[PDB]
DNA sequence: GCGGATCAG
DNA sequence: ATGCTGATCCGC
């Protein structure tokens, strides 16, 4: 249970380097809050009356705008790289699997995500919440290919559909459902891998036929959820997971029902942070935070209170926008320690001819040079440059990288910088 | 624009 | 022993 996992964890993990910083981390949020609830007791009734009618005046407007015309799905590869792994090596189709090395998972199947064992955590740890774990290492140009059979389905109910990673999209299916109510029983039929099955015409039927049809090319299950905007949809398709699905019809009420007792946590956009700075507010459901809409007026900026009203409301984009063209690009290593400068000064360049090379792959020319480190209490620094003409080559990254890292080197001295990690990324591309 | 931080996948 | 990429946000 919970207890047992946060206390072998504990154990396991305690007064590590790694282990201080998130108590370091903890302590700055914790602060974070007292500062906020120290400005919660200064507010008076009348701003805040002030503030709801402002906010009620928005919110009206907001609902006004409201569009559920549309028919917005989400679908989500479920236990993805774990999947694949399973179907091409049955011996471990009945075990606890993790896919990832003993540094890092970057996943793991629901057998094993039975023990706590799950993305984003360190091998060596899973391995004592679950010391039975098969760590399988990650095989990228598999997903990849998958995620190109999958997009391929995808792509005959909306063309111009959008990708978030290799086993996640969101459709606009409205299209393709309006001329699919006059589809004949041939257009909707299907052969399992003469033996047919056929799917109906509802928003729901042409979902479990993509889900299907992935089954059948991939042997890979995906999980779907069904509403009028993205917000919406992309909460959806996490309630029946695995190989499930889940619609909200397009109708208010049954927005507002799903929503009234949906915890802030689950929403995309609301991190462990969020969820807890709006805790500490008495706030845990998207009802509450529609209630103190008027406090976080007062308390937030105008972007993230807007932002927690349309979720309160449950509003979202209706509409899938074309994935747009980048703003940064960058690359990153972590390795064991690294003292001596002159090492540093290599990783540098190393990390720079990678990053022209992706440059080159896009033709992508910038002007603003960033460097990260990271030491090895896992304390980060960044640290920029903007020159006035574009750069790409690896001569011109490295000329600005070098006196940024020579910088920091220099306000550390006598003392030898102690990496864990280094990095280096460019933006300010062209309009 | 800069630097620290949050979030997602 | 072992803890990547891109986007955005919050003050400055
Ligand atoms: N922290 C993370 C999260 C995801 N990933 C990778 C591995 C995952 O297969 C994929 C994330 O997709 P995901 O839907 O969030 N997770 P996953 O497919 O494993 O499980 P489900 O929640 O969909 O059942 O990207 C990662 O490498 N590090
Ligand atoms: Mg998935």
């Amino acid at each position: 249970d919970k207890e047992k996992i946060n206390k072998i964890i504990m154990e396991a993990t305690k007064g590590s380097r790694f282990y201080g910083n998130e108590l370091k981390k903890e302590k700055q949020v914790n602060q974070r809050i007292e500062n906020m609830m120290q400005q919660k007791a200064q507010i008076t009734s009348q701003q805040l009356r002030k503030a709801q009618l402002q906010v009620d005046r928005f919110a009206m407007e907001l609902e006004q705008s409201r569009n559920l015309s549309n028919t917005i799905v989400h679908i989500d590869m479920d236990a993805f790289y774990a999947a694949v792994e399973m179907r091409d090596n049955p011996e471990l189709k009945d075990k606890p699997i993790a896919v990832g090395s003993m540094s890092m998972l970057s996943t793991s199947n629901y057998h094993a995500r039975r023990f706590g064992v799950r993305a984003a955590m360190p091998g060596f740890i899973a391995k004592r919440l679950c010391p039975q774990l098969i760590i399988v290492p990650p095989n990228f140009d598999k997903y990849r290919a998958v995620s190109k059979e999958v997009k391929e389905i995808l792509a005959d109910y909306d063309p111009n559909f959008m990708a978030m990673s290799l086993d996640e999209a969101y459709l606009n299916i409205t299209k393709h459902l309006e001329e699919r109510q006059n589809w004949p029983e041939d257009k909707r039929r299907y052969f399992i891998k003469q033996n047919s099955v056929v799917f109906g015409t509802s928003a729901q039927e042409v979902v479990k036929e993509i889900r299907f049809r992935i089954e059948q090319k991939t042997t890979l299950t995906a999980s779907a959820g069904i509403a009028p905007n993205t917000m919406l949809a992309k909460v959806c398709s996490d309630k029946n997971k695995p190989n499930g699905q889940y619609q909200i019809l397009p109708n208010r009420q049954a927005v507002m029902d799903f929503i009234k007792d949906l915890p802030i946590r689950k929403v995309s956009g609301i991190g462990k942070v969020t969820e807890k700075m709006l805790k500490a507010l008495g706030i845990i459901t998207c009802t509450e935070l529609y209630q103190q809409r008027a406090l976080l007026s007062l308390l937030f900026s105008e972007t993230s209170w807007h932002y927690f009203l349309h979720i309160s409301l449950g509003l979202g984009s209706t509409h899938l926008t074309r994935d747009g063209e980048r703003k940064s690009m960058s690359v990153e290593r972590t390795f064991s320690e690294i003292n001596k400068a002159e090492e540093q000064y290599s990783l540098c360049q190393e990390l720079c001819s990678e990053l022209a090379q992706d440059l080159q792959k896009e033709r992508l020319k910038g002007r603003t040079v960033t460097i990260k480190l990271k030491n090895v209490n896992f304390e980060v620094k960044t640290r920029a440059s903007t020159v006035s003409s574009v750069v790409s080559t690896a001569e011109e990254i490295f000329a600005i990288a070098k006196e940024l890292l020579k910088t920091e080197i220099d306000a550390d001295f006598p003392h030898p910088l102690r990496l864990r990690l280094m990095g280096v990324r460019i933006s300010s591309f062209p309009n």
